[PDB]
């Protein structure tokens, strides 16, 4: 599997 905990965010680049 490839299940993570701190999985990646969507459009976070717009913060």
């Amino acid at each position: 599997d490839w299940e993570y905990h701190a999985h990646p965010k969507p459009n976070s680049x717009w913060t």
